[PDB]
Protein backbone atom coordinates (compact mmCIF):
# COMPACT_ATOMS: atom_id res chain seq x y z
CA UNK A 1 0.00 0.00 0.00
CA UNK A 2 1.58 3.25 -1.27
CA UNK A 3 0.27 6.66 -0.17
CA UNK A 4 0.05 10.03 -1.94
CA UNK A 5 -1.12 13.02 0.09
CA UNK A 6 -4.52 12.13 1.57
CA UNK A 7 -4.87 9.09 -0.78
CA UNK A 8 -3.65 5.51 -1.13
CA UNK A 9 -3.60 2.64 -3.54
CA UNK A 10 -2.16 -0.80 -4.13
CA UNK A 11 -0.32 -1.78 -7.30
CA UNK A 12 -2.51 -4.91 -7.36
CA UNK A 13 -5.52 -2.84 -8.48
CA UNK A 14 -4.40 -2.04 -12.04
CA UNK A 15 -7.22 -0.50 -14.08
CA UNK A 16 -5.21 0.97 -16.98
CA UNK A 17 -1.87 0.95 -18.77
CA UNK A 18 -0.14 2.53 -21.74
CA UNK A 19 3.45 3.16 -22.78
CA UNK A 20 3.72 6.30 -20.64
CA UNK A 21 1.55 5.58 -17.61
CA UNK A 22 -0.08 3.04 -15.34
CA UNK A 23 -3.32 3.66 -13.46
CA UNK A 24 -4.44 2.03 -10.21
CA UNK A 25 -7.72 2.18 -8.34
CA UNK A 26 -7.36 3.71 -4.90
CA UNK A 27 -9.16 5.65 -2.21
CA UNK A 28 -9.01 8.52 0.25
CA UNK A 29 -7.17 7.45 3.43
CA UNK A 30 -9.84 8.92 5.70
CA UNK A 31 -12.99 8.42 3.59
CA UNK A 32 -12.52 4.85 2.36
CA UNK A 33 -15.68 5.15 0.22
CA UNK A 34 -14.18 7.93 -1.98
CA UNK A 35 -12.68 5.99 -4.90
CA UNK A 36 -9.90 7.46 -7.00
CA UNK A 37 -7.65 6.57 -9.90
CA UNK A 38 -3.96 7.11 -9.29
CA UNK A 39 -1.85 7.60 -12.37
CA UNK A 40 1.83 6.77 -12.12
CA UNK A 41 5.00 6.59 -14.14
CA UNK A 42 5.56 3.62 -16.43
CA UNK A 43 9.18 2.66 -15.63
CA UNK A 44 9.68 1.04 -19.05
CA UNK A 45 9.73 4.63 -20.42
CA UNK A 46 10.79 6.49 -17.30
CA UNK A 47 11.91 9.85 -18.70
CA UNK A 48 9.11 10.34 -21.29
CA UNK A 49 6.54 9.10 -18.75
CA UNK A 50 7.72 11.64 -16.19
CA UNK A 51 7.56 14.43 -18.77
CA UNK A 52 4.01 13.54 -19.94
CA UNK A 53 2.59 13.18 -16.41
CA UNK A 54 4.09 16.59 -15.52
CA UNK A 55 2.46 18.16 -18.59
CA UNK A 56 -0.87 16.48 -17.87
CA UNK A 57 -0.90 18.04 -14.38
CA UNK A 58 -0.46 21.50 -15.93
CA UNK A 59 -3.39 21.02 -18.32
CA UNK A 60 -5.80 19.17 -16.03
CA UNK A 61 -5.47 21.64 -13.17
CA UNK A 62 -7.02 24.27 -15.47
CA UNK A 63 -10.04 22.14 -16.43
CA UNK A 64 -13.01 21.76 -14.10
CA UNK A 65 -15.98 20.23 -15.90
CA UNK A 66 -18.49 17.45 -15.24
CA UNK A 67 -17.45 15.77 -18.52
CA UNK A 68 -13.70 15.94 -17.91
CA UNK A 69 -12.15 13.55 -15.37
CA UNK A 70 -11.28 15.66 -12.34
CA UNK A 71 -7.81 16.09 -10.88
CA UNK A 72 -8.23 15.90 -7.11
CA UNK A 73 -4.55 16.17 -6.28
CA UNK A 74 -1.11 15.36 -7.61
CA UNK A 75 2.45 15.04 -6.44
CA UNK A 76 5.50 15.91 -8.45
CA UNK A 77 9.07 15.35 -7.27
CA UNK A 78 12.45 14.98 -8.96
CA UNK A 79 12.11 11.21 -9.38
CA UNK A 80 8.39 10.48 -9.10
CA UNK A 81 5.04 11.89 -10.25
CA UNK A 82 1.45 10.91 -9.34
CA UNK A 83 -1.94 12.20 -10.40
CA UNK A 84 -4.92 11.53 -8.19
CA UNK A 85 -8.08 11.57 -10.27
CA UNK A 86 -11.79 10.91 -10.29
CA UNK A 87 -12.61 7.20 -10.54
CA UNK A 88 -15.09 6.38 -13.31
CA UNK A 89 -17.01 3.32 -12.15
CA UNK A 90 -18.35 2.43 -15.64
CA UNK A 91 -14.98 1.74 -17.31
CA UNK A 92 -14.27 2.99 -20.84
CA UNK A 93 -16.35 3.42 -23.97
CA UNK A 94 -14.28 0.79 -25.79
CA UNK A 95 -15.46 -1.95 -23.38
CA UNK A 96 -19.05 -0.68 -23.43
CA UNK A 97 -18.98 -0.88 -27.26
CA UNK A 98 -17.48 -4.37 -27.14
CA UNK A 99 -20.49 -5.44 -25.06
CA UNK A 100 -23.27 -3.51 -26.85
CA UNK A 101 -21.74 -4.00 -30.37
CA UNK A 102 -23.38 -0.78 -31.51
CA UNK A 103 -25.26 2.06 -29.84
CA UNK A 104 -28.59 3.60 -30.73
CA UNK A 105 -28.71 7.14 -32.12
CA UNK A 106 -30.34 8.20 -28.83
CA UNK A 107 -27.40 6.89 -26.78
CA UNK A 108 -24.92 8.39 -29.27
CA UNK A 109 -26.69 11.73 -28.96
CA UNK A 110 -26.57 11.59 -25.14
CA UNK A 111 -22.86 10.75 -25.15
CA UNK A 112 -21.99 13.32 -27.81
CA UNK A 113 -23.87 16.15 -26.07
CA UNK A 114 -21.58 15.51 -23.10
CA UNK A 115 -18.38 15.24 -25.16
CA UNK A 116 -19.44 18.46 -26.89
CA UNK A 117 -19.80 20.18 -23.50
CA UNK A 118 -16.22 19.23 -22.59
CA UNK A 119 -14.88 20.29 -25.99
CA UNK A 120 -16.57 23.66 -25.53
CA UNK A 121 -14.36 24.25 -22.48
CA UNK A 122 -11.20 22.90 -24.18
CA UNK A 123 -11.87 25.12 -27.19
CA UNK A 124 -12.57 28.21 -25.04
CA UNK A 125 -9.31 27.61 -23.11
CA UNK A 126 -7.33 27.08 -26.33
CA UNK A 127 -6.47 23.42 -25.48
CA UNK A 128 -6.35 20.50 -27.93
CA UNK A 129 -6.52 16.92 -26.62
CA UNK A 130 -4.85 14.94 -29.47
CA UNK A 131 -5.67 11.45 -28.20
CA UNK A 132 -9.45 11.16 -28.35
CA UNK A 133 -10.51 7.54 -28.74
CA UNK A 134 -12.98 5.15 -26.98
CA UNK A 135 -10.31 3.99 -24.53
CA UNK A 136 -10.13 7.60 -23.25
CA UNK A 137 -13.86 8.24 -22.97
CA UNK A 138 -14.91 6.97 -19.53
CA UNK A 139 -18.34 6.10 -18.17
CA UNK A 140 -19.78 6.94 -14.73
CA UNK A 141 -23.03 5.51 -13.34
CA UNK A 142 -24.35 7.63 -10.41
CA UNK A 143 -29.01 1.91 -14.56
CA UNK A 144 -29.84 2.90 -18.15
CA UNK A 145 -28.14 4.98 -20.92
CA UNK A 146 -30.05 8.14 -19.85
CA UNK A 147 -28.14 8.28 -16.52
CA UNK A 148 -24.62 7.46 -17.84
CA UNK A 149 -22.12 10.31 -17.52
CA UNK A 150 -19.29 10.49 -20.05
CA UNK A 151 -15.90 11.97 -19.16
CA UNK A 152 -12.86 12.69 -21.30
CA UNK A 153 -9.63 11.32 -19.86
CA UNK A 154 -5.90 11.17 -20.59
CA UNK A 155 -4.57 14.68 -21.29
CA UNK A 156 -0.96 13.49 -21.55
CA UNK A 157 -0.60 14.59 -25.19
CA UNK A 158 -2.72 17.73 -24.74
CA UNK A 159 -1.33 21.21 -25.41
CA UNK A 160 -2.23 24.89 -25.60
CA UNK A 161 -2.43 26.09 -29.17
CA UNK A 162 -2.76 29.78 -29.84
CA UNK A 163 -5.65 30.50 -32.19
CA UNK A 164 -3.43 31.80 -35.03
CA UNK A 165 -0.84 28.97 -34.79
CA UNK A 166 -0.66 25.31 -35.88
CA UNK A 167 0.70 22.20 -34.16
CA UNK A 168 2.98 19.63 -35.82
CA UNK A 169 3.84 17.00 -33.20
CA UNK A 170 3.02 13.50 -34.48
CA UNK A 171 1.04 11.90 -31.66
CA UNK A 172 -2.16 9.98 -31.01
CA UNK A 173 -3.64 6.67 -32.19
CA UNK A 174 -3.54 6.25 -36.01
CA UNK A 175 -7.08 4.89 -36.35
CA UNK A 176 -8.38 8.10 -34.73
CA UNK A 177 -5.85 10.59 -36.15
CA UNK A 178 -7.02 13.28 -38.56
CA UNK A 179 -5.49 12.87 -42.05
CA UNK A 180 -3.46 16.06 -41.65
CA UNK A 181 -1.94 14.58 -38.47
CA UNK A 182 -0.95 11.19 -39.88
CA UNK A 183 0.33 12.78 -43.12
CA UNK A 184 2.79 14.81 -40.94
CA UNK A 185 1.22 18.17 -41.82
CA UNK A 186 0.38 21.12 -39.60
CA UNK A 187 -2.91 20.83 -37.73
CA UNK A 188 -5.21 22.68 -35.35
CA UNK A 189 -8.18 22.15 -33.02
CA UNK A 190 -10.20 20.58 -35.82
CA UNK A 191 -8.01 17.47 -35.68
CA UNK A 192 -9.87 16.52 -32.49
CA UNK A 193 -13.18 16.93 -34.34
CA UNK A 194 -12.13 14.24 -36.83
CA UNK A 195 -11.33 11.94 -33.90
CA UNK A 196 -14.76 12.67 -32.44
CA UNK A 197 -16.35 11.97 -35.82
CA UNK A 198 -14.51 8.63 -35.91
CA UNK A 199 -15.69 7.77 -32.39
CA UNK A 200 -19.29 8.58 -33.32
CA UNK A 201 -19.06 6.47 -36.49
CA UNK A 202 -17.62 3.56 -34.50
CA UNK A 203 -20.48 3.80 -31.98
CA UNK A 204 -23.03 3.74 -34.86
CA UNK A 205 -21.55 0.91 -36.94
CA UNK A 206 -19.10 -0.96 -34.71
CA UNK A 207 -16.17 -0.15 -37.06
CA UNK A 208 -13.69 2.49 -38.23
CA UNK A 209 -14.82 4.58 -41.22
CA UNK A 210 -11.46 4.06 -42.92
CA UNK A 211 -9.77 0.75 -42.09
CA UNK A 212 -6.34 -0.39 -43.26
CA UNK A 213 -3.84 -3.14 -42.49
CA UNK A 214 -1.31 -0.73 -40.97
CA UNK A 215 -0.77 2.95 -40.02
CA UNK A 216 1.37 3.33 -43.19
CA UNK A 217 -1.44 1.88 -45.36
CA UNK A 218 -3.95 4.25 -43.76
CA UNK A 219 -1.58 7.16 -44.43
CA UNK A 220 -1.16 6.15 -48.10
CA UNK A 221 -4.94 5.74 -48.35
CA UNK A 222 -5.47 9.34 -47.17
CA UNK A 223 -2.70 10.60 -49.47
CA UNK A 224 -4.24 8.99 -52.62
CA UNK A 225 -7.85 10.01 -51.90
CA UNK A 226 -8.30 13.79 -52.06
CA UNK A 227 -12.07 13.29 -52.24
CA UNK A 228 -12.92 11.04 -49.31
CA UNK A 229 -16.44 10.06 -48.25
CA UNK A 230 -17.31 7.69 -45.36
CA UNK A 231 -19.78 4.89 -45.90
CA UNK A 232 -22.80 5.73 -43.76
CA UNK A 233 -25.58 3.07 -43.21
CA UNK A 234 -28.79 3.73 -45.11
CA UNK A 235 -30.87 3.66 -41.93
CA UNK A 236 -28.92 6.57 -40.37
CA UNK A 237 -31.06 9.60 -39.58
CA UNK A 238 -30.55 12.67 -41.78
CA UNK A 239 -28.98 14.92 -39.05
CA UNK A 240 -26.58 12.16 -37.95
CA UNK A 241 -25.57 11.56 -41.58
CA UNK A 242 -25.02 15.31 -42.07
CA UNK A 243 -22.90 15.48 -38.88
CA UNK A 244 -20.75 12.51 -39.86
CA UNK A 245 -20.14 13.80 -43.41
CA UNK A 246 -19.16 17.23 -42.05
CA UNK A 247 -16.81 15.86 -39.32
CA UNK A 248 -15.16 13.24 -41.53
CA UNK A 249 -13.84 15.68 -44.12
CA UNK A 250 -10.26 14.93 -45.08
CA UNK A 251 -9.28 18.58 -45.52
CA UNK A 252 -9.23 20.45 -42.24
CA UNK A 253 -10.12 23.79 -43.85
CA UNK A 254 -13.38 22.28 -45.10
CA UNK A 255 -14.16 20.26 -41.94
CA UNK A 256 -16.91 21.26 -39.55
CA UNK A 257 -15.73 23.93 -37.11
CA UNK A 258 -16.42 24.14 -33.39
CA UNK A 259 -19.36 26.48 -33.56
CA UNK A 260 -21.11 24.33 -36.17
CA UNK A 261 -20.43 21.24 -34.06
CA UNK A 262 -21.72 22.68 -30.79
CA UNK A 263 -24.96 23.92 -32.40
CA UNK A 264 -25.48 20.96 -34.77
CA UNK A 265 -29.17 19.84 -35.04
CA UNK A 266 -28.27 16.22 -34.21
CA UNK A 267 -27.46 17.44 -30.65
CA UNK A 268 -30.86 19.11 -30.07
CA UNK A 269 -32.95 17.68 -27.22
C1 LIG B 1 -11.58 -3.51 -17.82
N1 LIG B 1 -11.78 -2.08 -17.61
C2 LIG B 1 -10.50 -1.37 -17.76
C3 LIG B 1 -10.69 0.13 -17.71
C4 LIG B 1 -11.45 0.53 -16.46
C5 LIG B 1 -11.33 1.84 -15.98
C6 LIG B 1 -12.03 2.27 -14.87
N2 LIG B 1 -11.93 3.59 -14.36
C7 LIG B 1 -11.06 4.60 -14.61
N3 LIG B 1 -11.37 5.80 -14.08
C8 LIG B 1 -10.53 6.81 -14.30
C9 LIG B 1 -9.38 6.66 -15.04
C10 LIG B 1 -8.49 7.79 -15.41
C11 LIG B 1 -8.44 9.05 -14.62
C12 LIG B 1 -7.28 8.15 -14.67
C13 LIG B 1 -9.11 5.38 -15.53
N4 LIG B 1 -8.02 5.19 -16.26
C14 LIG B 1 -7.75 3.97 -17.01
C15 LIG B 1 -8.64 3.91 -18.25
C16 LIG B 1 -8.43 5.09 -19.18
N5 LIG B 1 -7.05 5.16 -19.66
C17 LIG B 1 -6.07 5.88 -19.12
O1 LIG B 1 -6.25 6.72 -18.23
C18 LIG B 1 -4.70 5.66 -19.73
C19 LIG B 1 -4.08 4.26 -19.55
C20 LIG B 1 -2.74 4.96 -19.27
C21 LIG B 1 -3.51 6.26 -18.97
N6 LIG B 1 -9.96 4.37 -15.34
C22 LIG B 1 -12.86 1.34 -14.21
C23 LIG B 1 -12.98 0.04 -14.68
C24 LIG B 1 -12.28 -0.38 -15.80
C25 LIG B 1 -12.43 -1.80 -16.28
MG1 LIG C 1 -4.07 13.91 -24.48
MG1 LIG D 1 -6.50 20.45 -38.20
Amino acid sequence: TETVGKFEFSRKDLIGHGAFAVVFKGRHREKHDLEVAVKCINKKNLAKSQTLLGKEIKILKELKHENIVALYDFQEMANSVYLVMEYCNGGDLADYLHAMRTLSEDTIRLFLQQIAGAMRLLHSKGIIHRDLKPQNILLSNPANPNSIRVKIADFGFARYLQSNMMAATLCGSPMYMAPEVIMSQHYDGKADLWSIGTIVYQCLTGKAPFQASSPQDLRLFYEKNKTLVPTIPAATSAPLRQLLLALLQRNHKDRMDFDEFFHHPFLDA
